[PDB]
């Protein structure tokens, strides 16, 4: 089994993106399959748009530093862009690309594909972002620590205009993980305690829900919001992950890996929309149908969990299947 | 009479830099009198530290992208820098040092003279900006206008810690001139149309006082606060200098240049400390002496003009005497 | 003593330029003396115009490829141009500037600093180019060897209008030295082996003379002209000086230097106007005066030579006096 | 009816090619036929060595800056090249393969299609070019206006060392049109007044011949050299076709189109060997076969036509058949 | 090493046809190269005309029933013809192509490709024929057994006519393999048992020679006739090939293949026309030089040998070298 | 008096088959009489076996393909087989069973009926074979044409085993009739100028006899042997039938058919055996009895003619009596 460096949904979690040390792997979630694959060398970052046949492809080192866009129908190559440091991310929408060294921040037009703005930022060990993947609110969020307590600093910039908007004053502490709504209203950070999460509404700035994450302080692998923006999805070292309501303090509905998983694993999930499921085949504990929101939580060593919320009742979430990357 | 490309004074005051086709000079104010000057070639920016022997020289294009530093004391240079393309503006304080393209912004420490941080901004062909001269509230401001209704937002930066602040929504329209108080407490800004002046608190952001300026609108030349932010000066295209009193709309007090001065003139001013004079050589229209404001204005003609206003009166000011700059 | 890397006289060879590894000086030929001086870094390239106070300065590696453009006399900045490699040579006319690179060649016009033109040459890593210094037969000549028997083609280049006038088919080695007359009329050229000098009239092409140097092979540093055309001056390995009159073979006369000199010297002439000169003080070996073309050859241990040559007589040549460069 | 931007005929003139504003098309002289055709977009450069399936590809704007190189028998790209500026002329022989811009020259060699030399040249709107065939005798010529009496000055470059050999001062005014022989030994050039062609001979230097062309000055389409540097073929835009013979003034023989053809249409012609035809069939005003040399005139309405002339003769020249291209 | 199902001289026998069964070869014999090759799939039946770049290929199974012409030169396809049954033999002239199934023989114009006559035959399960490749004398030969002693009936056909010209009374028992000379002049054929060889004169019909082949009753491979009618060449189950002399019993000459080749392979044989030979490298055992008869076997194993045979001693022929198909 | 499309013997010469645009008909030949009719509709091929009440029935157009088998004892129907084309001639033996159209030959066998053979020959529009009704040597001949001097060729096809046997170059000009004895040993043809007829060995292929017909060229409409193969009769366009004796030239006997006959009538006929006639009521010109060959002579207009020949004497045969067929 190979080792993976990298798992990512799209924009909209109705796919599956994965970079191995021998190749990347593309799947998909509903009619579950391996859409497409290509063992060449190992890869650092696979990124993709809206399905299509567009991906953002980074060596771990093609170098790190090289940024190679693959059109996956055509099996061509759109673009090469080398970079003078190696890339830390890649995030896309349907208007803009963006490539984020350690301490730079280039934006290019996804269609013309020439370079259109650059920002000098503070160093970014972490390669931290946020993009709104709609055309309609596009912003980039990025934070801005001081140059060596007003440490956790994220500068609001508009993609459409090339001109920063607003400065958040997010946390006391370095930002540690940070996402944006679908329609790029909200945002969403939390420190580096991992202890509370904070969101704050993008155009305005206020600050709209601040959440307890937690009791004692862990780390925080990564936040991503409903594709509906009811709720928020963030998983740590903790091997948990908690779902936070914004229909609207504590988590609403958490979920619990299986014991066998190892606690040293990085975990990424989605939230989808709801469906219908038969209680028939599952007795949770009845009328025959009820709607189910799904999870679809995957770790870094190569299995993926699907959970079922109830959004009235939430609480622990029922497991359903437990399908397994990198083979059937 | 060689032609003068820049004029102004030093973070105080209390000083005059000028240059020429042909060189650079440097005046005093009270005991008028010039301290230095070379006939070396032309120079586009000369800009002066506190008094301190310290100067940015430019050359008109020493191409108009070259930067040096030169200590007068010592007629010695400290360092020579290039950039890629031609500089717009140079200021100082004693902490940083800021060098300004129409691009890009590159701040550098004073002392060390190692480069600190870059900024890419959106093109400013104006080379505006606004540097605070105290340490304990350094701070730079720099207009951001959308790359091609929020045309006038401004980036407020902090030098200290190298990370912006917040921004300002200033104007409708394009900036057309920026000044910071001594303190760094305050920033003032004028919209391109020259009608409407706004002054925001650095610190909160909140607009605290706005002024009229004339009747209609008219190009702007340069803002500059009192130093005990007091009162504010802008010069404009009317030949008439206003000033705005900050104590706290409609200009406190103007100054009218004498008529047989050229209407198409560059014109700077200064405010300086209350001092005493004495009303039995100047009738005013009274005690032997009352304290009247002091007021210098070169003019890009080679003219400086002193005037004096009444605190209370306000008014239009009284001229006392004109010297010739270059004589 | 530092080392000197670069001497070259000017373009009427009443100057000379001189970069040493910590500066450059600037000298003077007929009342000798010290014009200018700086102790800023390694210089490689010192050229000069007709004097005017204008420089070209290339650092030793200021880098190799870049390029620095100072006024002396203002003590100001031209302009400041880099290049991707380094620079090989530098010359000027009163109308063009040229900057060679190995492989390329950029023609810039003296006053606006603009670029005009670029030629893809063939490589030359001897860097080896030849100006005419007047405006009315401006013409630049660089040669050009197949690309890896005809390999001693040069490529005949006008300045004016920018477009190459004819191929000379000068020799079959590799050409190691060019001059062009002051008038700009004529070209001469030296092969690798430096036993042939042969010397072509640039508008019509023909080979007007040609001149057998010295007895067995040696390398050649350099070929000058004189103001008037009327003698030919080379310098090689042999630590000899010929000198070939072209006011119609064999050199017309030698200029041998002193035996303490060291061997391996870079020797740079110039031949300059005749002068009167006195008798009674130099037995000659008689009227009280005659003139004597007067020869000032500084070599690249830091030296000068005067020699006179009896434009009749011709033969080996007596040596006057010797100064000292650096001291 | 498609329009067509681009008619050549291959360095031996036994084949043709085109390229249309939907495609490109090939076809053929003696046996004629439709060899090849591809309907993807416009085409502007169509160029093809002596058969051998390699093609030159440029597309109308794949951009005009963009030239792709495609194997037709393989249906494969051998390599895309790019070019900063929109691309004048493409001309090739089986050794090296030259692109031409507005204002620089751009040689490949044909084998490797790694780039060895490179020519900055003065602006040339013209595109004006000639290429010796022949690698024996591997000689590219190209105008040399001065920058702003000295404007026909063209410059002989050898191709073989890559080094220039001589400057021709050709004409007085800027040359309209240039051609060289198939073996490289001469060289034939027009100013823009078309009222006298000049020949010189490329390897001495030294001009040969010096035909009049028409009455007053009318513009020069294309010059052409027969195989065996036998005639000199010059189209104008006065609908009529001259040859000069190079056996050794006025014209030698004139080709008069068809009344229908309209005036306003460029026309490229070819001299081919001479061959026998039946003057049973045609009554030419007799033994039954003689010699006659064969001229295929094509138009940019799409045309061909076909004529025959009599080396002794000359005279104004029979017209046999006319078929049409973008047809049967 | 791919099995190969089908080798065949062309009708001069200075080249080489083979049919794998992943693709198909084209040798040469003098200047041996691999002229051309196609691996698409399994072919049983390759046959070429006289060069000319023409080809009859029959998929093993492009089922066995179609036959498709492919011109190598031009890589197009001349036409596809199917046929209601399995194809058993396709041979070829330059004016004829024929095509023979188990009871139905099939005759086409090589040029026009229409169908010209067919002949209702009795069943031939081995696909017996044989074809003068000279339009001079075009004749086509093929058995007529009785339907279920008068069982080796052989029916004379002129191609040119398309009529039948005589019966030939070849043989008491079944016909086992069939040849023509070059010329179309004679006939050869011989029985199952393979002891009796019979030559007949195929213009007027009388048995010219009759050889005798081996001892005991063993299979006939394949019959070859000598390009100048001087030799006839037999292959068997033996491992043996014998040459008869038709200068004109006991075959003249024999052939023996090396012992470590296994004896159940099949072997087809050429005789070409005599050269010359340096008696100096070859120690015969003398003059330098002296003309040899070059014979080329080859086996269904993918080998070659080669052959010299003296026309007066005859006797056992030396073997000067081995090349191995499907490799160098 | 409808009009009659064909008319032939058996296979034994005893029987009369015909066709008519209504019907068809069968006679008798000795005891005249007629045996079986129907009016069914139009019939252009009534072929008999040797009695058997065996028929091959083809419609004029029932198509001319199809063909159908009729049991006229039991009024019923063996079977029905249709043919891409029209059928252009039917025969049969006790065996075998012959239909053919213009390019093909299709071979049944008589008991089963299931096929047996195809032979695709060359174009015969004229529907010419010949079978043997002999099952001891059962042979089928057939011409063969070049497809477009050699036109007149044969193809001698067996039956039994169904394989041709030899090929026959019987004439220069195209086969216009062919005609196999009883026992299947000759076979006898005629060109399409009818001026010479030949008989072949059909086992050895060996031409035994040939005869010249009549003086001029002219058509040939029939061929048939008699039951002994002694005699061979011919009919042609010139209303005269031939005897041609076989007990080995000019025809042995002629039969002149009364003037009144029409000239373009299709004339057929065949010989019988030997039988006793009595002179006393027929004056030949004398033993009171004496074997005389019956010959009968059917035409279509529709009469019956019979003739008898002496075989000693040949010559002009006499004619005894005339019915009339369709009354």
């Amino acid at each position: 089994s190979p080792t993976i460096n990298f798992i990512n949904f799209n924009q909209t979690g109705t796919c599956i993106s994965l970079g191995t040390s021998k190749g990347f792997k593309i799947f998909n979630c509903e009619p579950f399959g391996k859409f497409y694959s290509e063992d060449s060398g190992g890869y650092a970052i696979v990124e993709m748009l809206f399905s299509t046949s567009l991906l953002a492809l980074v060596g771990i080192g093609l170098s790190a530093a090289r940024l190679r866009i693959i059109n996956t129908k055509k099996h061509s190559i759109i673009c090469e862009v080398t970079f003078p440091t190696s890339i830390l991310s890649v995030k896309m929408n349907k208007s803009r690309l963006v490539v984020l060294l350690q301490e730079q921040i280039y934006i290019y037009d996804i269609n013309t594909m020439r370079l259109l703005h650059t920002i000098e930022t503070n160093p970014n060990p972490r390669g931290l972002m946020a993009m709104s993947p709609s055309v309609a609110n596009s912003y980039l969020v990025y934070p801005s620590p001081p140059k060596v307590i007003k440490n956790g600093d994220v500068i609001v910039f508009n993609l459409e205009t090339l001109q920063p908007t607003m400065v958040i004053e997010a946390h006391k502490g370095e930002i540690a993980a940070m996402a944006i709504s679908f329609d790029g209203t909200l945002m969403a950070t939390a420190s580096d305690k991992g202890t509370i999460i904070r969101v704050f509404d993008i155009e305005t700035g206020d600050k709209i829900y601040q959440f307890r994450r937690g009791t004692y302080a862990t780390r925080i692998y990564s936040i991503s919001f409903s594709e509906d923006s009811q709720y928020l999805a963030v998983t740590g070292s903790s091997k948990t992950v908690h779902i936070f309501k914004l229909g609207h303090s504590r988590h609403f509905a958490s979920l619990k890996l299986p014991v066998e998983t190892n606690s040293h694993v990085m975990t990424i999930s989605s939230i989808g929309s709801p469906i219908d499921i038969d209680t028939s085949e599952y007795p949770e504990l009845h009328e025959p149908v009820m709607k189910m929101v799904p999870i679809r939580v995957v770790s870094s060593d190569g299995y993926l969990y699907n959970f079922v919320m109830d959004p009235e009742r939430g609480g622990d979430c029922l497991i359903l299947s437990q399908y397994s990357i990198l083979m059937d």
